[PDB]
């Protein structure tokens, strides 16, 4: 289907659906979300009245099944939930009246915003980063740490690869300083031949990784893109058509980011040294363009 109805919306609260956002006012008539497109990810999140600094939300492919939402009240939450297929449930999710109770996910912008942010998002590599269950959703919420976070600080945690600069994982012995500086070894040998197989996986736990950080203000997630941007931009190999989609890539995201300035949404430091200091960082054409039309003050 490409509906996500509400059973209602008891508290106030702040809806987005991907990129976009609008409110519900508490005990509003409001049933969901009706004319998804199908076949790209999605994610739904929510952002309480009351509650500023928490945001949490789901993960999912309607072509995995039907999802809804309901009120928790219990946990004063909204929950996720999937059900089965039935007729009288098409009935009632696709009756006008009820649709009349929906809002309408906006017609594609014709830059085509979400399918560039979510690319090579899959919901399977979601599922892997972000807990393998009985759902076919995905649960992400502000709070949620990084396998690294939990390591740093020495299952409810986001399982993303770890891009370790000062392991010995990215030094092979006998290329101390070389390894050190040229982060070629660890990008194509370990990371690329070894773990993600492809450039295609690693776009899109970075994607992921940026749409963590954006919708849910998600450090940990924001601390995993900016690794995999810079560990990019730090090699002096880098396979060809690689470092042109990163340019794209990172230009969509840059755009979608919010006219203010967040330190936990954009790494000051991290951004200076790949626009400015890094190997590849004339690569970063669109990239550096936006960022000094957005954030000059970040920037000098």
């Amino acid at each position: 289907m490409n509906t996500v109805p509400f059973t209602s919306a008891p508290i106030e609260v702040t809806i987005g659906i991907d990129q976009y956002s609008f409110n519900v006012k508490e005990n509003q008539p409001f049933h969901g979300i009706k004319d998804i497109p199908i076949g790209h990810v999605h994610v739904i999140h929510f952002q309480h009245a009351d509650n500023s600094s928490m945001r949490y939300g789901y993960w999912f492919d309607c072509r995995m099944g039907n999802f809804y939402i309901q009120y928790d009240p219990k946990d004063g939450l909204y929950k996720m939930m999937e059900e089965r297929d039935g007729a009288k449930f098409e009935n009632i999710v696709h009756n006008f009246k009820e649709r009349q109770m929906m809002v309408s996910y906006p017609k594609i912008d014709e830059d085509d915003t979400w399918y560039n942010l979510t690319e090579f998002v899959q919901m399977d590599k979601i599922r892997k980063i972000v807990r393998k269950d009985e759902n076919q959703f995905s649960y992400v919420d502000s709070s949620m740490t990084t396998v690294q976070e939990n390591e740093l600080l020495k299952a409810h945690s986001l399982n993303y690869t770890v891009i370790n600069f000062k392991s010995r994982e990215a030094i092979r012995p006998g290329h101390e300083m070389e390894d050190f500086l040229d982060k070629s070894y660890y990008l194509n040998t370990v990371m690329l031949q070894g773990i993600f197989k492809n450039s295609s996986n690693y776009f899109g736990e970075l994607q992921f990784a940026f749409l963590n950080a954006m919708f849910f203000g998600n450090y940990g997630s924001s601390l995993q893109w900016h690794a995999m941007i810079e560990l990019i931009c730090s090699s002096a190999t880098v396979p060809k058509h690689m470092l042109d989609k990163l340019d794209e890539i990172l230009y969509y995201q840059i755009k979608t980011l919010p006219e203010q300035y967040s330190d936990i949404l954009l790494n000051e430091r991290v951004w200076n040294i790949c626009l400015y200091s890094s190997f590849q960082k004339n690569s970063l054409h669109n990239t550096e363009k936006i960022m000094e039309n957005k954030y000059p003050e970040l920037l000098g």
